[PDB]
């Protein structure tokens, strides 16, 4: 069903490269994005989708010394031994041209964009999941956004905002707790 | 399989009130709130869940007059003629708080908020279609806001995200288009 695909998503921080078809995994990662819903069908979400060498070079050359640097004004290594990593970006040209084009809702599109990125990024989370992989959510951005500009060539407009590490699973998920129901949802007839 | 599921979730504006089973209905809407990630797992959502004489206020006695006394300074039936209304708000005393714990990530929660208000409405929205039931959502909000919670009595703290509306399906979801793939996805190895 379809809220047992929601919860089989778990935060996986124990990840390895034992990954069987790696074009499937690809396909799957666009057809969760596909599907998904965006303000006006605007689909600003943007995906540069890192495995092999490129992996390597995300956790080795641009996070690590990012935060080296920064901390001088681990579990890195649990990131990079993962198979890939997705970085989610939303495209503000197309947020710029909404705002434009649609005066009236130029306050909004900012919001739904970064509704819009939350959205992606489960939905491709969860698609993962289901194939049997793990995955965790980490936030490097934007100290990192230059570099992983430049060194993909992506375009200014990309703003990051997300980066979902990926891999198999090696150890299980921890324990998680959920607040009282009746503090979070009302039903009126 | 979960891509169908996505696959299957529409935006659907005609929508009436055959439907079956409400208890199984407001369970299903709870279980995909409570299995969805939220950063820290802070759980920021709230929903009021409105049907039968509390989805006609809603419309009529809420929504038509603030946007009539908005204007002098229809799409509203189609809205009423639903089986209900799920308000997503998202708690900012907690965002408020975990401002105040974690200094160091201020400027972060109320963005992972607003992203988890994506998160909760769509996997919700993905829910009831699996249900075979259609939504629309709507953001009346924040016009609506202080009457919406005047008359359910709900807390201050709560801000209004957005509105699905959801019932039975009337009418098939409308064409849709997708972007160029190699215009949104990068892959490198
Ligand atoms: C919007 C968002 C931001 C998150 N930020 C981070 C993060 O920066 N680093 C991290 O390790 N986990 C992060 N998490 C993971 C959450 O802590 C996790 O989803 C939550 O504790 C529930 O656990 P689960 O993913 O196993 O269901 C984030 C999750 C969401 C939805
Ligand atoms: C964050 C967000 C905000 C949306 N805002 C509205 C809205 O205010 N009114 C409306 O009718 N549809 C709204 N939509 C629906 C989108 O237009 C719709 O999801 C998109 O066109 C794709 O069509 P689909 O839902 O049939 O897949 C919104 C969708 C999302 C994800
Ligand atoms: O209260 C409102 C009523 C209608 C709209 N218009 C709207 C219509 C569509 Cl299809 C959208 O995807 C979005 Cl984001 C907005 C926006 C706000
Ligand atoms: O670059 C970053 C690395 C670690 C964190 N910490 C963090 C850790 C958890 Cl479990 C979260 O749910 C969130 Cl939102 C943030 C935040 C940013």
């Amino acid at each position: 069903s379809f809220i047992k695909s929601l919860e089989n998503r778990r935060t996986i921080y124990a990840l390895g490269r034992n990954v069987q078809d790696e074009e499937k995994v690809i396909e799957t990662i666009k057809e969760a994005v596909r599907f998904s819903p965006t303000a006006f069908n605007s689909q600003t979400g943007r995906l540069l989708i890192l495995t092999g060498d490129a992996q390597d070079k995300l956790w080795d050359e641009i996070v690590a010394p990012e935060l080296k640097a920064a901390m001088e004004a681990a579990k890195l290594d649990g990131f990079k031994a993962a198979f890939g990593t997705i970085l989610f970006f939303e495209d503000q040209a197309v947020v710029k041209n909404l705002q434009e084009q649609f005066a009236l809702y130029a306050d909004n599109f900012p919001v739904w964009s970064e509704q819009g990125s939350g959205i992606i990024s489960v939905n491709v989370w969860t698609a993962l999941a289901e194939l049997g992989l793990g995955a965790n959510l980490q936030h490097y951005n934007p100290l990192i956004d230059e570099a992983v500009a430049k060194e993909w060539n992506l375009p200014e407009s990309w703003k990051l905002r997300g980066q979902l590490v990926f891999g198999s699973i090696e150890a299980p998920a921890g324990e998680k707790t959920f607040m009282d129901d009746a503090d979070r949802f009302i039903v009126a007839k």
